């Protein structure tokens, strides 16, 4: 089974998933000198007012917070998108040290972690069907840098000891994802893929320009989780990010001048 550790890491993924070497893989480096402003781009509309969180779990690669996606409560529209996209889950990628951890980079610079809010295109009926379509998913990417604590993140941090090892889960209601957004919604966008197997090229990436600040103590809690399940040998969940992939024939557009 795939992972991030020397013998089963990103460099090996192609053997089981040949799409790893596709034409639209993620993440990529965002080159600001090459990213072009596109006047056709509409502003993002993020409606998270009635978001309904359900639970949080350790799946062996990250921890995901899942939401009720049965109704058009927490949805993303506008920007480069055609329809309505429902929020299904969010999770992070982070490093062993503060100087690395993000998947996307900006002018080659890495952040401490990256937040992914995953949405699926309602016209397909459910995530399982959406995930296989080129316009199936929209992922909002937000960079984290170390500084002042993010008050909206604390509820997540405080529950992590409860899902330390793989397969562990816990109820997690009333979490409001608006507390994880930066002030500005200026963004870059490009067509890409899921950055974990099965690596399907079905994602429209929306990467926010403004990072959010989190504290060292908050990020340290991420680093104490385990890739391994209970009873198995300890393996800290760190550096669960895929390196930048070739841009190839794609163009990154900017919503801002
Ligand atoms: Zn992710």
């Amino acid at each position: 089974h795939w992972g991030y550790g020397k013998h089963n890491g990103p460099e090996h993924w192609h053997k089981d998933f040949p799409i790893a070497k596709g034409e639209r893989q993620s993440p990529v480096d965002i080159d600001t000198h090459t990213a072009k402003y596109d006047p056709s781009l509409k502003p993002l509309s993020v409606s998270y007012d009635q978001a309904t969180s359900l639970r949080i779990l350790n799946n062996g690669h990250a921890f995901n917070v899942e939401f009720d996606d049965s109704q058009d409560k927490a949805v993303l529209k506008g920007g480069p998108l055609d329809g309505t996209y429902r929020l299904i889950q969010f999770h992070f990628h982070w490093g062993s040290l503060d100087g690395q951890g993000s998947e996307h980079t900006v002018d080659k610079k890495k952040y401490a972690a990256e937040l992914h809010l995953v949405h699926w295109n309602t016209k397909y009926g459910d995530f399982g069907k959406a995930v296989q379509q080129p316009d199936g998913l929209a992922v909002l990417g937000i960079f984290l840098k170390v500084g002042s604590a993010k008050p909206g993140l604390q509820k997540v941090v405080d529950v992590l000891d409860s899902i330390k090892t793989k397969g562990k889960s816990a109820d997690f209601t009333n979490f409001d994802p608006r507390g994880l957004l930066p002030e500005s919604l200026d963004y870059w966008t490009y067509p890409g893929s899921l950055p974990t197997p099965p690596l399907l090229e079905s994602v429209t990436w929306i990467v926010l320009k403004e990072p959010i600040s989190v504290s060292s103590e908050q990020v340290l809690k991420f680093r104490k989780l385990n890739f391994n399940g209970e009873g198995e040998p300890e393996e800290l969940m760190v550096d669960n990010w895929r390196p930048a992939q070739p841009l190839k024939n794609r163009q990154i557009k900017a919503s801002f001048k």
